[PDB]
């Protein structure tokens, strides 16, 4: 409803990885970047906005998500930008949850993919299509909705 997601990169053995967890929904975004940058930031928030509604970023006091070109970027993209986790209780919790599902997911399908790239995938389709919550609901069809709505 408020399309708030908050970023944050992580580490699965030597690989970096950007993710975004939209707070109303819990859908899951990640993204493997060469190294931790802001122009693979800047990067990886394009594709988020190339491919869902962003009205909100929230992320830490990371250099990487501090630079003005990140600055910039989200006042071209009409975002608003906050810094400093958290933002709110109950989303820290969504977080969280989702940090660690995903590193539950990426255990499991590394050893059936040749790449890591290709473990992801397979990981965030698991995360967000293929469990439910109350109602049944995949958090893909939750987001879905909160699009649908607007």
């Amino acid at each position: 409803g408020s399309h708030l997601w908050q970023m944050d990169n992580t580490h699965w053995n030597k690989t970096i990885i950007w993710v975004a967890v939209e707070t109303n929904s819990g859908l899951v975004e990640a993204q493997v970047i060469p190294e931790e940058t802001a122009l693979q930031v800047a990067l990886c928030i394009l594709q988020l906005i190339q491919r869902y509604t962003v009205l909100h970023l929230h992320s830490d006091n990371g250099p990487c998500f501090t630079a003005h070109r990140i600055e910039n970027l989200c006042k071209y993209l009409g975002i608003t930008k906050t810094t400093g986790i958290p933002y709110n209780p109950q989303s820290q919790g969504v977080v969280e949850r989702a940090h660690r599902d995903l590193k539950d997911r990426l255990a499991a399908y590394q050893g059936d993919c040749e790449t890591v790239e290709a473990a992801l995938s397979l990981a965030l389709v698991s995360l967000n299509k293929k469990r439910g919550g109350i109602g049944g609901h995949t958090p893909y069809e939750i987001y879905l909705e909160s699009e649908h709505t607007k």
